[PDB]
C-alpha cells in the first residue's frame, strides 16, 4: 500500500540510480521508475529494465508532466530521490517544498553511496564523448548501449 | 512490514518534529520515536507521547547506543530524519554514510516544512530562556512544561 | 535621504519580491524597483505596481545596463535584495563585492520569510506551464495575468 | 529616523567589523553596537569606540538579553550584520528568521570586503595567542590592548 | 620531475589565474597552463603568455579532449586549480573524483587570494560589456586587448 | 627541494589520512606529517609510523604552535590537507587565508577518495566506543591499538 516514485531522465541510467532503485525498493512495497538527450525514450526504458530484473516489486513507466500529478495517479504516496552534496539538496529542496505545497506530495531522500558520489548521467556521457571508460558507473545494459552509440 | 526510526534528542520535541513524525507515519507501517540537557528523559516521553497521540502506528523508546543497533534489534528498516539546510545535509551525510557502513541500514532524509526551518529544540530553547515566546514553534504539551519550568 | 533599489527581471513578481520591497521600504526613505521570457516589459512594471499600491515611498522604474549605474545614477545609496540559501548567498556575494569594487555601491541582503523560501520566478512559471497552481505564492495582479496568458 | 543595531561580542572588534560599521552608518540615520573570553566589557567599548571616533552617527552600548529586545527598547528598526561565507549565511539565516517571527524584527547582511574574508575575532585571538602578527586585520586601538595583554 | 597542469578557458585570463600559475610554479617543477567565447585561441595563449613572463618554470599550450589525457601525455603528474567558494569546490570535487577514477590523476586545489575571489572571466567579461572597469582585475595585456575589442 | 607538510591530531590516523599521504609523496619530494584526546602523543607517532612504511620520503613529527611556523622551520613549502564537503572547504578557506596572510605559507587542498568520504577520526572514535566495527575505515596498526584500548 506503500509507494514511491522515482523521477528522472535517466539518460543514460547509472549505478548510483540503481543503487538509489534498490534502496527504495527495500522500504516501500511498490516502486516506479519514472522516466521524464544522447538516448530516445525507448532505450532509455529498456536500459533501465535490463538493470533492473533483479527488483521484482519496481515497474518502470515513462511519464509526462508534474512529477507530483504522475504520483498521484499512480495512487502512489512519495516521490524518492538520491542526493549527493548540499548544492544538491538546496535545489532539490526548493523543488520538493514546491511539490509539497501544489499537491501534499513528500520527497525522502536518500545520501549517494560513497563509491557513487562523483557520478552523474551528464558528467558520465560528457567524459564518454571524450573517450574516457566510465564502464564501472553504469549497468552493462548500459554500457553495451554507449559503445555502440560511441562505435 | 515496513519501519521507520526517527531519532533524536527532542529536549524538546519542536513542531519541526512532530511534522517529521507524521510524514514518516504516512510511508511506514510503523514509526519508533527513539529518544537519545533541560528535561529529563520522563518528561521528553511524556512529551512526544502527549503530541502524538493523533498518530496510532507511532511508538515512543528511549535509545541507548548506536541508533543503527537500536533500528536492528526493533526489526525496523530505516532511519527517517528532517533536514533544514545544506550544511545539516552534509553532516547528516556523514552519519548516513557511516551507519550503511557499519550496518546496512539505510536513512531518508524529509526536508522540513517551510514554517518550522528556522525551528530547532537549541534555538526554541536559547530564545525561551532569554524570554522571547517561542509558543508557536512547540506543540502545547511542550509548551505547558516549558511555562512551568522557567516559572 | 536614504535610497534603495531592488532590481531584478520580475518575470513575474512573486509575493517573496513584495516581502522584500515592503521591507525595504520600511528601513529606507524610498525603494525603487528595477525592472531590468515570459511577460514584456509593460506588463512586468504593471504587475509590480499593481502589487505595491500600499507602498508610498515605492516607485517602479525600468532599468538599463548595469544595476550600479541605475543606483548611482538616482542618487541612490544601496541595493537590497533576498536571499533564500546558502548557494544563493555565493552568487550573489561575488556580485556584491564587483558592484562594490566598481562602484562603491553596497549590497544589503535579506532573509526571505519562511513561507515563500521555495518561492522563484522561475520555479513559479515552470509549475504553471505544467498545470499546477501557484497562485498562493503570486499577488493577485500576477495571478490575473497568468490566468489569461495560459486560457 | 531610521537605525540599525550590530549587535556582536566584539572580542575583540576587527578591522572586519569596523567596515560593516562604517557601511550601516552610511545607510541609517543612527547606528548602534551592542556588545553582547578575552578582554573584559569596559575593554571591549572602549577599542570600539576608539576604532569608532569617524563614525558621528554611531553609539557604542553594552546589550543584555535578545538582541531584539534590545532593538525594539533603543527605538531602532533593523539588525545589520556581516556575512562572509554561505555556512555563515545559514546560521544567521536560522537567527533572523527566529528573530523575525518572535519581534517582528528584520535583518540585514553586508558582504565582508574581501580583504577582510578570512578575519574573525577567534581566529585573530588564537593565532595572536600562539605568536602569530594579526596587526593589519585589527585597528591600532585593538593592537595596542593586545601587544599589552602578551606582554 | 614533478609537473602541474593548470587547465582553463582562460577567456581571458584574470589576476586571480596569474596568482594560481605562480603559487603552482613555486611548489611543481614545471607548470603547463592549457588552454581548452569572448576572444579566440591566438588572443588566449599570448594573453597568458604575456602575463606570465616572470615564471621561467612556466609554459603555455592549446589543450584538446580530456585535461587528464593531457597530462598524463605531458607525462605532468597533477592537476591544479583555484578554488573560491564551497560551491565551486562541490562541482570541482565530482570532477577531481572522475579523473582520479578514470586516469589515476590527481587534483589539488588552491584557495583564492581574497582580494580576487569575486573576480572569475565570466563576471570580467559581462561588467565589461555592460561599461564597467574590471582594469584593476586583469593584467595589462589583457587590459590592452579587451579596450581594443570594446573600442 | 619540495616539500609539503600535512597537519592534525591525528587520534588516531585514518585510511582517509593515510591516502592524502600518498598524494601528497607523489608529489612532492618530501612530506613531513605534522602531529599538533584518545591516544598520548606516543601512540599517534607510532601508528602514523606502521601506516607509512611504503612511503620512504616521508617523515612523522610532533608539532607545536602555529602550523606555518612549523613549515617555514622545517624549509618546507606548503601545507597539505584533505577535504571531504564544501563546509570543510569554508572553515579550512579561512585558516588557508590566514596563514598565507600571516606567513606566505600556501596550502594545496586535494579531495578525499569517494570511499572514505564520510570517514573522520572523531566520528570513527564515537562509533568505536559505541561498539562499532570501524576496522575497514583504519589502518591495522590503528585497529590494534584501538581494539587494546577497548578491550
Ligand atoms: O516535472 C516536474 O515535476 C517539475 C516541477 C517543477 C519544475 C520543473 C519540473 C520538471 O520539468 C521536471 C522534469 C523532470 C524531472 C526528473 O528528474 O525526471 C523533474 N524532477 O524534479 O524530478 C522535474
Ligand atoms: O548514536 C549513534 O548512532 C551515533 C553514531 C555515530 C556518532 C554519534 C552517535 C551518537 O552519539 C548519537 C546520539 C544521538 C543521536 C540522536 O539524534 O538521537 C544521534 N543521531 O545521529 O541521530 C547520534
Ligand atoms: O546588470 C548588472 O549589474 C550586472 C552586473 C554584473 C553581471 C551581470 C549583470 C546583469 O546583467 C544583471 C541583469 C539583471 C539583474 C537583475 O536581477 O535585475 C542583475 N542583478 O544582479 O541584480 C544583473
Ligand atoms: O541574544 C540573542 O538575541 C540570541 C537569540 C537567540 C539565540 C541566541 C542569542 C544569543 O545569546 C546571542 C548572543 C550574542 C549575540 C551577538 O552576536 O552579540 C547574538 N547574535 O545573534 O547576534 C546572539
Ligand atoms: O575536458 C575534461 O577533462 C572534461 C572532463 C569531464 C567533463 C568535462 C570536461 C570538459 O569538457 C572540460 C573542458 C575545459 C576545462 C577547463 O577548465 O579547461 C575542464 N576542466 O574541468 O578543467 C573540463
Ligand atoms: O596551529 C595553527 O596553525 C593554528 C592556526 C590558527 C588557528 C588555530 C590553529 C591551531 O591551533 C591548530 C591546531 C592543530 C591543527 C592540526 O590540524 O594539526 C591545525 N590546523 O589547522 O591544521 C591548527
Amino acid at each position: 500500500m506503500t509507494g514511491a516514485v522515482c523521477p528522472g531522465s535517466f539518460d543514460p541510467v547509472t549505478l548510483g540510480h540503481v543503487d538509489i532503485f534498490e534502496r527504495a525498493a527495500a522500504q516501500f512495497d511498490e516502486v516506479v521508475v519514472a522516466i521524464l538527450g544522447m538516448f530516445d525514450l525507448d532505450e532509455r526504458i529498456a536500459m533501465v529494465k535490463e538493470s533492473t530484473t533483479h527488483l521484482p516489486n519496481l515497474r518502470v513507466q515513462v511519464g509526462h508532466g508534474l512529477v507530483v500529478d504522475f504520483v498521484r495517479s499512480c495512487g502512489m504516496t512519495a516521490i524518492v530521490k538520491g542526493l549527493r552534496t548540499g548544492t544538491d539538496f538546496e535545489y532539490e529542496l526548493q523543488m520538493a517544498q514546491m511539490n509539497k505545497h501544489i499537491a501534499g506530495v513528500d520527497t525522502f531522500f536518500v545520501a549517494t553511496a560513497p563509491r557513487y558520489s562523483f557520478v552523474s548521467s551528464s558528467l558520465a556521457k560528457e567524459v564518454a564523448m571524450l573517450g574516457g571508460d566510465v564502464s564501472e558507473l553504469l549497468p552493462e545494459p548500459v554500457n553495451r548501449r554507449l559503445r555502440d552509440r560511441l562505435n
